[PDB]
């Protein structure tokens, strides 16, 4: 469970440069 | 957590193919 959590979060902080890059 | 870990491992494939759609 805590290294799904910790992998996961690390993947949301890309998905996010990637809504930001689709915003842009 | 076992399926947690499953379902979101079976959608990093497709965002993978996603990053890659972004890149080309």
């Amino acid at each position: 469970t805590e290294d799904n959590a910790s992998r996961l979060e690390e993947f949301s902080k890309e998905w996010k440069d990637a809504s930001d890059k689709w915003n842009a």
